[PDB]
């Protein structure tokens, strides 16, 4: 058996949830107790007889405060990870920093009392929007041992990822004037390596700001995505393989199978 599935069997309807299985918590990081990012929140499952999980932490974009990506830290923790939003250190911040900030969070999480017992330290995942997707790559390529990174919309002037060895899901804006996909998004999914679990999800219609305010798709998809990989769970690989059905996505490509 994998020791790290956690929750009830899943369904589309499931992922969709916009909140989920697990009762969820939240406390607040100070800037003053951030070390090497500019504070957030932690939201976490509070309901621990199922043992530990995984981590997450997510960056916004750039000018753009923790409260552009707020909405994710519910949805996703109460699935069964601890998510920590991050503010950066300044709102011009750059990719690169945003990444070191992003490992800076997850450091963090093993340190504060509040969440450090209910973490898996070996299992943890990065996300951002727009400068702070390209963070999410630029900490995956510094650290090869996360399990998982979700650009959403990513932005980054480094376009050639041939070094990342972590499960990526590129999800991109088909409408993005700001960080077009096909000079950001869908080039970073083409220059990952052939043989990495990967894939580009693409949503039809939407703008470079669609990550700040709900979307069913990115949030169904984020969680499918962090499930099967963070936690190896099997029982999510239904979801991201063979392709996703939903109208929302315009284009899907993938390297399933993932088992």
């Amino acid at each position: 058996a994998n020791p790290y599935e956690r929750g009830p069997d899943p369904t589309e309807s499931s992922i969709e949830a916009v909140r989920g299985p697990f009762a969820v918590a939240q406390t607040t990081v100070s800037r003053l107790q951030a070390d090497g990012f500019g504070g957030g929140t932690i939201y976490y499952p509070t309901d621990t007889s199922q043992g530990t999980f995984g981590a997450v932490a997510i960056s916004p974009g750039f000018t753009a405060g923790q409260e552009s990506i707020a909405w994710l830290g519910p949805r996703i923790a109460s699935q069964g990870f601890v998510v920590i939003t991050i503010d950066t250190i300044t709102r011009l911040d750059q990719p690169d920093s945003r990444g070191r900030q992003l490992q800076a969070a997850l450091d963090h999480l093993r340190t504060n009392s509040v969440v450090r017992n209910r973490i898996d330290p070996n299992r943890m995942a990065v996300m951002g929007h727009s400068m702070g997707g390209g963070g999410a790559l630029s900490a995956a390529a510094n650290n090869t041992s996360l399990e998982a990174a979700i650009p959403l919309q990513g932005w980054h002037t480094r376009k050639n990822w041939s070094s990342v060895r972590t499960p990526t899901l590129v999800v991109g804006a088909e409408l993005d004037t700001i960080a077009p996909v096909s000079s950001h998004s869908e080039a970073f999914y083409n220059s990952l390596p052939s043989d990495l679990d990967k894939a580009y999800m693409e949503l039809r219609g939407a703008s470079h700001t669609v990550s700040n305010t709900p979307d069913t798709t990115t949030a169904k998809y984020s969680i499918a995505w962090l499930k099967r990989f963070v936690d190896k769970d099997l029982r999510y690989e239904q979801f991201l393989c063979p392709a996703p059905d939903d109208f929302a996505i315009s284009e899907y490509r993938s390297t399933c199978p993932f088992l």
